[PDB]
């Protein structure tokens, strides 16, 4: 239970077994449902759009993100300036713990407010300007709505703070980690220089000089390592001034805050929560702005998000199909404006004619507005062509419009949505099939291990458990380097060099010692 | 044993098929009170006819997705209702007579009812029902209103339902195909694929019909249960003990007689 085992390819060029202790807190954090969902998302993403070249790099990065999340969860878990600081940190920990419950509460409050808003009315006389008053027999609904709006704004602000205390540290950690890797292993600001079109790199240029560049990233010696790597070629004083480091002190923060705030304000989830807070503020100005919070169901409910993924999977194709419909309706509009101007009179009264194709603009508007929303096309709307010299031409006009625009060009949209459903389904099926057919770490198929009954299950649960690899990375990171054993130090060095050659690729303990075991 | 009888009656009354038959009996009783209650027995065709039940499985396979899609349609129609109630109140008059106006968007409740009842059942959306916006300062806004309603609610949000049903048909079909393929490719008991046994002509057919017949395993369990324990042979007693201990290690997993004695037979 607390004894974890992994297999690595060691310095002896053969697969080896490493045994280490797993903490119960770490195991519980792994079993947590949010961590499980993150793991499933990572697995799906890698299997769907990944290859063997970078799979281990992606897996290591995912493990690092999970370890940092576990540290955040452990920190926020609950067991005159001092008193107020204790109150502040306890309050912030409570918010971080209950972020998701607060989001659910905000959704419930939006539904309650929008249910109350269904009793609204408009009156010319107060209860030519019109007066909007909420009408209800009991009358408790007005105070209920006022207090619900206040409580909703408060809960939205609390959601913003809880996000800032819970999810922002991971964003900053990922940013610092990526910058350190691409500065130490790519020479991003030493040899290559940013492309001046990468706003990400250009803004990251502001944090190199800062005295506290790594604050969430656990690599404290990043500056020293990059200096040792690039000094002998690119100078040492130049590197020291680039990194804001004093060479003399090596032997014997508003700038960082600005950079972090820029990184946070460039974050999509934070921007969405800020928009939620803004519309919650505007609800007090005009209660009906609270209907823009109903759109939060798409972001909240996983079933709704999965259904809307069918619409968004072929979004560019849908947009192009709408543009194609617009072009073909323009073509029909041109033909009408040149040959069928008489039939487009939409006035029964002979006192004034209301011909709607005497101008190209109004005829295109008429076509796009009524011919595509009519079941039979434009011939549903325009004058009957019977008893006319253009009867055959006009029936060809109408029926081609009906075939191409009404039938073909909406069948294209429906087929795009149906094909999206099918494609997402087969993507999930392919991911599951690959995961249950071949081992994630070594890639050896289940056919090999199935010779022993339950062989593949045993191999994936015990021998090559990716959870065990993540736990071993936690063990290495949290263990002091002086007390590393030989194999622990070997893996630690290979990890510091970003070389994933200790992962058994195509080899396993069974395959290596088959002769001796059998 | 009144206590045992009470427990059994509770278990029976918690049974779905028994409850359905009791409902059938109740509606049959109510038919005498009002003969037209006998039309509720026509719903029994779904439970009776396997073809009908299989067809309705396409509807029920994605039932939660259908319910969520209807709720999404309700939400988006509420959004359009809010926009109408705030900006397009004039166009919703459904009375030809000028003696009394019948504006149907002067209240949020009645405008939501009007939208959900006529705009989603109209072919062109709400613009099929409401006043024409030509010659108005809100003409462009209102054509955007109507056409976005038509695109999102009429087209997209019913294409979602139709695609859910079509994908249900396809998913059920491929589930049946996958079950058949697995069953005809690998042995049920030992899991060894047909590729191994096909070296001998009709080898897989012989193996599944004779060597590893699940029907034979069921019959052997009948034999064990109905045979007195004192007259069990050694292997019968071994299997009986493993069965009493709920240990299924006597089922050949990944191994068979051919694979074991291949050297001697060949
Ligand atoms: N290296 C691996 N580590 C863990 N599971 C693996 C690995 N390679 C393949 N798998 C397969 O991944 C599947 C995931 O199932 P499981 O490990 O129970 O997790 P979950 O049910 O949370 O997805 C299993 O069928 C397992 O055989
Ligand atoms: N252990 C097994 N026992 C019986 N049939 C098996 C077994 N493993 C695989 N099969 C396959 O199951 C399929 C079922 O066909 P059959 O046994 O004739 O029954 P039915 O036609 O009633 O489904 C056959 O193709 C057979 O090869
Ligand atoms: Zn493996
Ligand atoms: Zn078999």
């Amino acid at each position: 239970p607390y004894l974890g085992r992994i297999e690595i390819m060691g310095a002896s060029r053969r697969i080896e077994r490493i045994y280490f202790e797993i903490s119960e807190t770490n195991r519980a954090q792994w079993e947590m449902p949010q961590v499980k969902e993150s793991k499933r998302q990572f697995i799906f993403d890698v299997v769907n759009e990944g290859g063997e070249a970078e799979k281990m790099e992606l897996f290591v990065s995912f493990c690092e993100d999970t370890i940092f999340e576990m540290q955040i969860a452990a920190q926020i878990s609950e067991p005159f300036w001092g008193e107020l600081e204790v109150q502040r940190v306890k309050f912030l920990n409570y918010l971080s713990r209950n972020f998701y419950t607060l989001r659910f509460l905000a959704l419930f409050l939006a539904f309650a407010i929008n249910f109350i808003l269904l009793f609204y009315k408009v009156s010319d006389s107060p209860p030519n300007m019109v007066y909007y008053f909420l009408e209800e027999s009991t009358g408790y609904m007005e105070p209920a709505l006022w207090c619900l709006s206040l409580l909703h704004t408060l809960v939205a602000f609390l959601c913003i703070i809880g996000y800032n205390c819970l999810k922002v540290p991971l964003v900053i950690f990922k940013r610092e980690k990526e910058l350190a890797r691409k500065l130490e292993f790519d020479g991003l600001y030493i040899t290559e220089q940013p492309g001046d079109d990468d706003v990400k790199g250009q803004w990251d240029r502001l944090v190199l000089n800062t005295p506290s560049f790594p604050s969430n990233y656990w690599d404290k010696f990043v500056k020293r390592k990059v200096l040792d790597k690039h000094g002998d070629i690119f100078g040492r004083e130049r590197i020291a001034e680039l990194l804001g480091m004093d060479l003399a002190s090596l032997e014997i923060d508003v700038k960082y805050q600005i950079w972090k705030f820029g990184v946070i304000f460039t974050d999509n989830s934070f921007l969405y929560l800020g928009w939620y807070m803004v519309m919650s503020l505007l609800g007090h100005y005009n209660n009906f702005f609270f209907a823009a919070h109903l759109l939060d169901i798409a972001m909240g409910v996983k079933t709704l998000r999965t259904i809307l993924s069918s619409v968004t999977h072929n979004g560019k194709q849908l947009v192009m199909t709408v543009g194609l419909l617009a072009v073909v309706v323009y073509l029909y509009t041109v033909v009408a404006f040149n040959f069928f101007r008489k039939f487009y009179n939409k006035s029964e009264d002979e006192d004034e004619p209301d011909m709607k194709c005497d101008d190209m603009m109004t005829c295109y508007l008429f076509h796009m507005y009524v011919g595509v929303r009519a079941g039979g096309g434009i011939g549903d709307e325009i004058e009957d062509p019977a008893g006319d010299e253009y009867e055959l031409y006009r029936v060809v006009f109408d029926i081609t419009f009906f075939f191409f625009v009404i039938v073909i060009l909406l069948a294209i949209i429906q087929g795009l949505i149906i094909d999206a459903f099918g494609e997402l389904r087969d993507q999930q099926e392919q991911v599951k099939e690959d995961m249950e057919t071949k081992c994630f770490i070594c890639g050896i198929g289940s056919d090999y291990f199935d010779t022993t009954p339950h062989g593949f299950e045993t191999h994936t649960l015990e021998e090559h458990n990716l959870a065990n690899y993540m736990f071993f990375l936690m063990y290495l990171i949290n263990k002091d380097e002086t007390e590393h054993t030989g194999q622990e130090s070997y893996v630690w060095k290979m990890y510091q060099e970003r070389c994933w050659d200790f992962f058994p690729a195509g080899d396993c303990f069974r395959k290596q010692y088959e002769d001796q075991l059998s």
